[PDB]
């Protein structure tokens, strides 16, 4: 009992910059400071933007602010706290059945607006700041206009699917692949986030 360890916090280690004409990834914390911040849960770095790059000791993925909540996937974050300036912050939403978790959005983040356009021409933002056109094919599925090996999507769970107007349509959850090629994506619809919020 006395030797039982505690899992560290999720740590924001960068962001996908979508503020201008060019999307690009930025790193805000190196691996060493990440490990220390994960243990203490104390992250004094200023947060900016809608899409964060997050890490644990063993995984890296994305997290997306929508409606004042920073959302990501349960298969990345588990039940972990997230680091913040004043210490670990406990999840506000947890739903393993949807592969979904959420924390209060960090001070300084900006939130995406939930999409009400009803459009099926979507855009997936990856951890490498690729903007991938995706045609919506169902409530939780969309096809890549240009399929790519799954290597190019690995690490992007928790990222957004956006409509042409830049609203949040869903959270990237899983890749649909045949012989290692991602032809489609599975995502958590924003309406499912809004229901979780109730
Ligand atoms: C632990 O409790 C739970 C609860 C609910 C749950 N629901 C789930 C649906 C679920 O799927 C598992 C995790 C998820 C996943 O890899 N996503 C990411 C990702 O980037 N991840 S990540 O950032 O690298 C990471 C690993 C966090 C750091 C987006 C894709 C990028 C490349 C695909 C790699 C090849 C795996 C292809 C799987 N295709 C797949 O299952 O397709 C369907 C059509 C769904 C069968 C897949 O995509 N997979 C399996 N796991 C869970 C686990
Ligand atoms: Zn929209």
């Amino acid at each position: 009992m006395a030797s039982m360890k505690k899992k560290g916090s999720v740590v924001i280690v960068g962001r996908i910059n979508l503020s201008g004409d060019t999307a690009y990834a930025q790193q805000t914390r190196g691996e060493e400071g990440c490990q220390e911040t994960s243990q203490t849960g104390r992250d004094k770095n200023q947060v900016e933007g809608e899409v964060q790059i997050v890490s644990t000791a063993t995984q890296t993925f994305l997290a997306t602010s929508i409606n004042g909540v920073l959302w990501t996937v349960y298969h990345g974050a588990g039940t972990r706290t997230i680091a913040s300036p004043k210490g670990p912050v406990t999840q506000m939403y947890t739903n393993v059945d949807k592969d979904l978790v959420g924390w209060q959005a960090p001070q300084g983040s900006r939130s995406l607006t939930p999409c009400t356009c009803g459009s099926s021409d979507l855009y997936l933002v990856t951890r490498h700041a690729d903007v991938i056109p995706v045609r919506r094919r169902g409530d939780s599925r969309g096809s890549l206009l240009s399929p790519r090996p799954i290597s190019y999507l690995k690490g992007s769970s928790g990222g957004p699917l956006l409509c042409p107007a830049g609203h949040a349509v869903g959270i990237f959850r899983a890749a649909v692949s045949t012989r290692g090629v991602a032809k489609a994506v599975d995502f958590i619809p924003v309406e499912s986030l809004e229901t979780t919020m109730r």
